């Protein structure tokens, strides 16, 4: 599908158990897997 894994400033890509690669912000201390919708602005527009 249109998800690629990209190495952003401060989150790290790892594989949870589950077999999902998940990215943790070290910055924001924010851990979720990258969902296509998640990537553009929703809560920020959504109002």
């Amino acid at each position: 599908k249109v998800t690629q894994s990209f190495l952003p400033p401060g989150w790290e890509m790892r594989i949870a158990p589950n077999g999902r690669p998940f990215f943790i912000d070290h910055n924001t201390k924010t851990t979720t897997w990258e969902d296509p919708r998640l990537k553009f602005p929703v809560h920020m527009r959504s109002k």
